[PDB]
């Protein structure tokens, strides 16, 4: 194959393309392709199509948990070498979003953020918690954070893509042009093509965020309050709503020390009622405001907005920081992980959506029993609104209810733990999924990983035939993102 970029066989390049953040799969490619642009990528795709066995996997920033960006004896396309290929801002008169920016599928969101803000005072309006992820990587899944209840996930905030299809075609698509490909690729787990450019929506960048954390002991009250907040009329409430479960104890990694937002206000556990469960709940809120706003005016606004919430008195923590610093807040957690050596150990992360109707049951068995001593990392749980998620996309969410929850068990492995430790974590993730399937819980995995056809058929449900149809159209040989394990390469 003749390309402008570099082709690397074996060595450190292959080692890296055979690793991901999951830290549980090592699958080496024949070669790593470092493309200059869409032509190098379609070349890689066409090479694989001519061969008997080659497959092609785009690699974003290697944040997958279960080998989804790996290609056993295939070609891994390191998208980072395309990270700077696009940066064009345009305006929108159609109301809603102010503007859009064209960015590479290989750009990291952290870089997109910094450049939009510094050059234009604009920024995307829907995020992930962690910004060391690629545009094409998150758009291939959903891209979820505390703004999604208001604007939908990142797949709801893109209006055009350039895609290199599994046929090797370079195609521009949108709601109006090649719409089937557009909707297929969004949330499509890399199955239908490689995103080389995305037109991402922009709004004016806020100056500041008031970041608030308040604590609940009662899951019913926590979820009622959170659902109420995400259901409020546009711009009458907060601009970010998340939640998390924490251990009722002093464990610095799992317990109440994880709650405070600055070193000068600590968690006082004597404010907790005597009857508290094994775990407690934190509602996390963000209010955007202007540099010019009077502090008393903002204080009064926040007291009004928080004033009906039923959190435990004396367990309210807040800080104010620039908007960019708020969006990059998880850098602090990355630093704690590198310090305790758990950034480089395996991460058997479990991510799923649960209907509003079943989140109570999930809390009862999962949070209050299975992981009641924590998982050594975040246990996130917060509500989302179905109205913001377009069902034409490949994304798969729970079957019933206008509100559903996202849940994340962000497991970390202490560096002196046995390999049996990681096995036990994986086994417990499986035990949770089984418990869901057995008890008819309306759940769907996010970043799903299954190895059997019957599990994928169950996952896609009434959208399985559509998924298969889209595959037959855009990657009939099944060469793309084989590590998702949904389709096996054609013989
Ligand atoms: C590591 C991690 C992940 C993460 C996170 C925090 C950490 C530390 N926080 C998230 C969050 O707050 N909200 C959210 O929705 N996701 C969060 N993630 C998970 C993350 O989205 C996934 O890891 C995702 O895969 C993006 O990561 P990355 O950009 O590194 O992409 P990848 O893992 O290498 O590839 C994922 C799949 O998509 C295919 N792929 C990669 N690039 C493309 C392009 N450009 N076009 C089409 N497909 C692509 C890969 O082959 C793989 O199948």
């Amino acid at each position: 194959l003749n390309i402008q970029g570099e082709i690397l066989c074996g060595g450190a390049a292959a080692d890296i393309a055979g690793r991901d953040f999951g830290g549980m799969n090592c699958v080496k490619p024949l070669a790593v392709v470092r493309p200059v642009g869409p032509e190098d990528i379609a070349g890689a795709v066409k090479a694989a199509l001519r061969s008997d066995k080659l497959t092609v996997a785009a690699r974003g920033n290697g944040h997958s948990i279960n080998g989804q960006a790996m290609a056993e004896g295939g070609l891994v396309v390191d998208m980072s070498t395309t990270a700077e290929n696009h940066f064009e801002v345009g305006y929108l008169s159609g109301g809603d979003a102010t503007a859009f920016v064209d960015v590479s599928g290989g750009a990291l969101w952290e870089d997109v953020l910094k450049r939009c803000v510094s050059e234009y005072g604009l920024a995307p309006r829907s995020w992930t918690d962690y910004l060391g992820l690629t545009v094409g990587g998150t758009l291939s899944n959903a891209g979820v954070s505390g703004q999604a209840f208001r604007y939908g996930p990142q797949t709801s905030n893109v209006t055009e893509l350039d895609v290199v299809t599994g046929n090797g075609d370079v195609v521009t698509c949108s709601e109006i042009e090649n719409s089937e490909l557009f909707f297929s690729v969004l949330g499509g787990l890399g199955q239908f093509g490689i995103i080389t450019r995305a037109r991402v929506l922009l709004q004016p960048a806020p100056d500041m965020v008031r970041w608030i954390r308040v604590v609940y002991t009662e899951f019913d009250e926590f979820t009622q309050d959170a659902e109420w907040l995400v259901s409020q009329k546009n711009e009458s409430s907060f601009d970010y709503v998340e939640g998390f479960v924490f251990v009722n104890g002093a464990d610095p990694v799992n317990g109440w020390p994880t709650v405070p937002l600055h070193p000068d206000h600590e968690f006082d556990p004597t404010r907790l009622p005597q009857s508290c469960g094994s775990v407690l709940y934190c509602l996390e809120l963000g209010l955007h405001y202007r540099d010019s706003d009077s502090n008393s005016t903002i204080d009064k606004r926040v007291e009004r907005l928080i004033g009906r919430l039923r959190f435990n008195e004396g367990l309210r923590f807040e800080v104010d920081l620039p908007y960019v610093d708020f969006l990059l807040r998880v850098k602090r957690s990355e630093e704690i992980a590198k310090e305790n050596g758990t950034w480089e150990t395996p991460h058997p992360w479990l991510n799923l959506f649960v209907s509003k109707r079943d989140i109570g049951d999930f809390n009862r068995t999962v949070f209050k029993e299975l992981v009641k001593n924590g998982v050594n990392g975040p246990m996130l749980v917060y509500p989302l609104l179905r109205s913001r998620w377009d069902d034409r996309t490949s994304v798969v969410i729970p079957e019933e209810g206008e509100i559903f929850y996202i849940v994340a068990l962000l497991r970390f492995v202490p560096p002196c733990a046995k390999v049996s430790s990681v096995e036990k974590m994986v086994a417990q993730n499986q035990e949770i999924v089984h418990w869901c399937v057995k008890n008819g819980i309306d759940y769907k995995l996010y970043l799903p990983h299954y190895k059997s056809q019957e599990e994928w058929i169950r996952h896609f449900g009434n959208r399985w035939s559509r998924f298969v149809d889209r595959k037959a159209m855009f990657d009939p040989m099944a060469i793309l993102s084989p590590g998702q394990k949904i389709f096996n390469r054609s013989l």
